[PDB]
């Protein structure tokens, strides 16, 4: 009533597709942000365009970690 390899794996597996999924996205983030920099922009708007790609970096920076850990879990 304990031990459900089978089941740990789906779940795991479930977070780590998700956890892709999220780093796809802020992958797409990132290259929309750099787009948005080539752009007309004062430097106020530069300012912030950079501060968000910083952030979305270091989110990535995460969940790449956690994906490492996440497949060490399995099984």
């Amino acid at each position: 009533s304990s031990r459900q390899p089978v089941y740990h794996n789906l779940t795991i597996e479930e977070n780590i597709i998700n956890l892709k999924q999220k780093i796809y996205d802020n992958a797409t983030k990132i290259t929309n942000i750099d787009k948005g920099l080539q752009g007309s922009i004062t430097d106020d708007q530069k300012e912030n365009l950079l501060k968000l790609k910083e952030n979305y970096k270091q989110l990535i920076d995460n969940q790449k970690e956690q994906l490492k850990t996440y497949k060490n879990l399995l099984n």
